[PDB]
């Protein structure tokens, strides 16, 4: 099975998953001198108010908080998006050390950790259905850095002891996604992929440039999970990241001056 080893890490993927060498693949460096302000990009429209986040499930890559989309309770829209993207989970990418573990890149700048609120267009009825489509997902990504403690987060820390090891998860109502946001909603757009297998080109990125602060503690308990199933020798959950992929014929665009 894919993972995150040098026996069956991200260069391995394509053997399995050929789109992993295509067209549109994430994540990518954005290169802030080249992105391009596009005045006719939209505030992004983020309305949490009705989220229903449900249970956590770790899945052997990472840990994913999900969320009731079976209404329009949770919805991204606006920013470069036509129509309504539900909310249906949140995961992490991270390192063995603050010096990489978020996918995406700015100017080559690796964060700690990056967070992806994904969310699927309500046009096409199901998730399944929209990650076959180009226009599919909309992921909002979020840059982790390691100073101040993000209370928002604690909830989430406190319950991975719970979750330890692969296809354990816990219930998880009332966690609230705003307290994941940073102050400006200022993004980059492109058009990619699922940064993990099946690495399928159906997603609009969405990165915002301002980072969240989370402490030092918060971030060393997601390095406390294990990759590894129960009773399994202990591979910790560390570097579950996708590095920075060929932008090829793409173009990233700035919501901000
Ligand atoms: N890391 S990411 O690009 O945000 C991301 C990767 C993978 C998924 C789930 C994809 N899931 C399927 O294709 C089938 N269910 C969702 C999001
Ligand atoms: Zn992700």
């Amino acid at each position: 099975h894919w993972g995150y080893g040098k026996h069956n890490g991200p260069e391995h993927w394509h053997k399995d998953f050929p789109i992993a060498k295509g067209e549109r693949q994430s994540p990518v460096d954005i290169d802030t001198h080249t992105a391009k302000y596009d005045p006719s990009l939209k505030p992004l429209s983020v309305s949490y108010d009705q989220a229903t986040s449900l249970r956590i499930l770790n899945n052997g890559h990472a840990f994913n908080v999900e969320f009731d989309d079976s209404q329009d309770k949770a919805v991204l829209k606006g920013g470069p998006l036509d129509g309504t993207y539900r909310l249906i989970q949140f995961h992490f990418h991270w390192g063995s050390l603050d010096g990489q573990g978020s996918e995406h890149t700015v100017d080559k700048k690796k964060y700690a950790a990056e967070l992806h609120l994904v969310h699927w267009n309500t046009k096409y009825g199901d998730f399944g259905k929209a990650v076959q489509q180009p226009d599919g997902l909309a992921v909002l990504g979020i840059f982790l850095k390691v100073g101040s403690a993000k209370p928002g987060l604690q909830k989430v820390v406190d319950v991975l002891d719970s979750i330890k090891t692969k296809g354990k998860s816990a219930d998880f109502t009332n966690f609230d996604p705003r307290g994941l946001l940073p102050e400006s909603l200022d993004y980059w757009t492109y058009p990619g992929s699922l940064t993990t297998p099946p690495l399928l080109e159906c997603v609009t990125w969405i990165v915002l440039k301002e980072p969240i602060s989370v402490s030092s503690e918060q971030v060393l308990k997601f390095r406390k999970l294990n990759f590894n199933g129960e009773g399994e020798p202990e591979e910790l959950m560390v570097d579950n990241w996708r590095p920075a992929q060929p932008l090829k014929n793409r173009q990233i665009k700035a919501s901000f001056k």
